[PDB]
Parts: structure tokens; sequence; C-alpha cells
């Protein structure tokens, strides 16, 4: 919990209206479940600890951080109003990785594997019931 890392994204706020939808249930039970247990998930399971990794420029570059630990908390503590908000958090996580890291890099190949699974699952996101 270094003072040099920012506070994580919000996962609890009583002022924000919340709703359970069948699409948000799918995102937790199918999408997050699938990606969390992937061999390459672990770099994405918590906020980037730029101190531990000796990357002092990370939060100079990435101004909208997101990770699957935060998404999991948001889904489990239903923070979201709709599926689009959660889909945007996944998209942000992937795009941050591709912006910060070189296209060669192991971390980018890991994110691409997770994004390929993600796209397959989101194409099947159920009709809002
Ligand atoms: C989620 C994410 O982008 N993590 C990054 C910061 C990471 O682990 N870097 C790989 C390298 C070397 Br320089």
């Amino acid at each position: 919990g270094s003072h040099m890392n920012p506070p994580p994204p919000e996962t609890s706020n009583p002022n924000k209206p919340k709703r359970q939808t069948n699409q948000l249930q799918y995102l937790l039970r199918v999408v997050l479940k699938t990606l969390w247990k992937h061999q390459f998930a672990w770099p994405f399971q918590q906020p980037v600890d730029a101190v531990k990794l000796n990357l002092p420029d990370y939060y100079k570059i990435i101004k909208t951080p997101m990770d699957m630990g935060t998404i999991k908390k948001r889904l489990e503590n239903n923070y979201y109003w709709n599926a689009q908000e959660c889909i945007q958090d996944f998209n942000t996580m992937f795009t941050n990785c591709y912006i910060y890291n070189k296209p060669g890099d192991d971390i980018v190949l890991m994110a691409e594997a997770l994004e390929k699974l993600f796209l397959q699952k989101i194409n099947e996101l159920p009709t809002e019931e």
C-alpha cells in the first residue's frame, strides 16, 4: 500500500444507483469466471503496483487504470447500473496494456489471449431480459 501508487478505482459508493441485470449476471458468472482462471490472468488480477515493478512512469502514462480485481469487486458488490459500464472497464484494462507496453511484450500476448476469450463471450452476451 505505497503512497506512490494511486488509490484503486472506486468499488463502493452509496451515491451511485445500482441495478442487477441478467447481462451483469452473465458478466460475473461466465465472462469474469472464464478470464479469471486463465493461465495468463495473474498480471491482471489486481491494480498495477508500479512501485513493486519499478515502473514510476506507469501512472504518468495510464490515467484511467483498471484491472480484473477491481472488476470482480464491482460485479460481486454490484456497483454497476448496466453491462456497458462493465464492458467498458474490461476494454479499458486491455487498451491500457496495449498503450503502455511494447507490441512484442509477454504482457501484451497475455492480454491478447484474454481479450480473444472476452470477445467470444461478449458476442454471446444475452438479450437484456
Ligand atoms: C497490466 C500491465 O500492463 N502490467 C505491466 C505494467 C507489466 O507487468 N509490465 C510488463 C513489462 C516490463 Br517494462
